[PDB]
């Protein structure tokens, strides 16, 4: 859903901008849950209606909201938390907020009760600004296919040059750390190590996916030697296995092993009880978007949140 929302939005942004310049321009498409929100300033009511047909021609779109005016910025996680104090971190994760012009749009899959609460909180934070709600209540196979490599591409990023992480070390690819020394030369040599050539501090995607496989294998061995992680891992299907490998990549073997109660529920296949519980940890607090995708993967056993 992450990849389809973005994929469609850009195709609509780009095919729409093309049509406008054939009659500088202002068009913006935002995608949430395959529902699409059209933003910008067009000159005539007929063009606004034509840009809306472009979007509705997207077979994978299950809704289109045309809010183009006839002559922006998405809220970041912290700014939403400043505004939704009192709502659980889990419910805040099912909400996108955008301000385009002098309007503020609120998208999300909410209970009728949750809608009135969040609508209230947003209206009091913006004051006398217009607030548009776009709520939903509680074949198509041409898109990219999701796998574990594309999963951790969305959750960490793909870097094809040696970059410094946050801890002051050197890294490349998908979080594949090279060395904790501040010596770049030390990192460039270790980069040649795993690739076996004159990388020159640069790699291709084909040979970054080769690293990512080495990193995945390394995790799966730590997992099978850890007394708490092994039985859970063995009992789970393929997608749910990549959810677990995701958490290990993020917190290390020992970190994940501390989720005692949530692990017992996964090994017991209680998918929904395991989700309510994982959404109560510091993990959800400090990386809610990721933890929302990882946790839905655990609940559905599918690539929904990522597709
Ligand atoms: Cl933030
Ligand atoms: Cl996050």
């Amino acid at each position: 859903m992450e990849t389809d929302d973005n994929v469609m939005a850009l195709r609509i942004e780009t095919t729409a901008r093309s049509y406008l310049r054939q009659n500088t321009p202002q068009i913006s498409v935002v995608g949430y849950n395959r529902h699409l929100l059209l933003l910008g300033q067009v000159a005539t009511e007929g063009e606004k209606q034509f840009v809306g047909q472009i979007a509705r021609s997207e077979q994978a779109a299950e809704g289109v909201y045309n809010y183009i005016t006839v002559a922006g910025d998405t809220w970041n996680t912290s700014k939403v938390r400043a505004t939704l104090l009192g709502i659980s971190p889990a419910t805040q994760a099912r909400v996108k907020i955008i301000t385009y012009g002098n309007v503020t749009y609120v998208m999300g899959i909410l209970t009728p009760e949750e809608q009135a609460q969040i609508t209230q909180k947003v209206s009091t934070t913006v004051g006398v600004q217009k607030v548009i709600t776009l709520y939903q209540n509680y074949e198509n196979l041409y898109f990219q296919g999701m796998n574990i490599f594309e999963m951790l591409r969305i959750d960490e990023g793909l870097r094809l040059k040696i970059y410094k992480d946050t801890e002051g070390y050197y890294t490349i690819g998908i979080g594949h750390l090279l060395t904790k020394s501040p010596s770049l030369n030390a990192a460039k040599s270790e980069l040649d190590k795993a690739i076996g050539r004159n990388t020159n501090g640069v790699i291709t995607k084909d040979e970054a996916e080769k690293l990512f496989n080495q990193d995945v294998d390394a995790a799966v061995r730590g997992i099978l030697r850890n007394a708490k992680l092994k039985p859970v891992y063995d009992s789970l299907d393929a997608v749910r296995r990549a959810a677990l490998i995701n958490m290990v990549f993020q917190m290390g073997e020992t970190g994940v092993a501390g989720f005692t109660n949530s692990l017992r529920m996964l090994q017991q296949k209680r998918w929904d009880e395991a989700a309510v519980n994982l959404a109560k940890s510091r993990w959800y607090n400090q990386t809610p978007n990721r933890a929302k995708r990882v946790i839905t993967t655990f609940r559905t056993g599918t690539w929904d949140a990522y597709a």
